[PDB]
């Protein structure tokens, strides 16, 4: 289920991180407003970006924290709070982390792989409750 979905995920959590980011990008093409470097790029080019690949890994590292450290699909308030916080996030809604999770969701439910995609689902869910609560709009 969820639990070892974060393991199969952190065991290739590179390229899992790259191509769910990529469904997210190529699904919703107006979310490339908070990513101006990302446009007018393939998603091979996107890969030979070193920030590309670097800093959706580290996103991918603290999202598989946050699932970790959850119960039940649920997050916890402080992790919540932290994802509201961050400067890198200033800019954004609730709707934009709905989205990523559209997008996570779907490739898992396309993925011949037994993911609990309806756990991730709920987390996701669960999540923009708990960023709502702590502040996001
Ligand atoms: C559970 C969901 C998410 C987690 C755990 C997360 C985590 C992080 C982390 C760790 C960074 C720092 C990356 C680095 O400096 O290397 C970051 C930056 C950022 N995040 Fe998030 N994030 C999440 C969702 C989102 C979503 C949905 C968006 C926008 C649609 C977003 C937009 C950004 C932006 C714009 C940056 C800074 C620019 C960049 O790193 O390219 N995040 N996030
Ligand atoms: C969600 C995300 C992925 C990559 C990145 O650079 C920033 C945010």
């Amino acid at each position: 289920g969820f639990k070892q979905d974060i393991a199969t995920l952190r065991g290739d959590l590179r390229t899992y991180a790259q191509d769910i980011f990529l469904a997210f990008l190529n699904k919703y093409p107006d979310e490339k407003r908070n990513f101006k470097n990302y446009v007018g790029k393939s998603d091979q080019e996107l890969k030979s970006m070193a920030k590309f690949g670097d800093h959706t890994e580290k996103v991918f590292n603290l999202m598989m924290e946050v699932a970790d450290r959850a119960t039940d699909c649920v997050p916890l308030a402080s992790d919540a709070s932290t994802l509201v916080q961050m400067k890198q996030h200033s800019g954004l809604t609730t709707g934009n982390f709905e989205k990523l999770f559209v997008a996570l969701v779907e490739y898992m439910r396309a993925s011949g792989q037994s993911f609990d995609s309806q756990s991730w689902d709920r987390f996701g869910k669960n999540l923009v409750s708990a960023l709502s609560s702590a502040g996001m709009k």
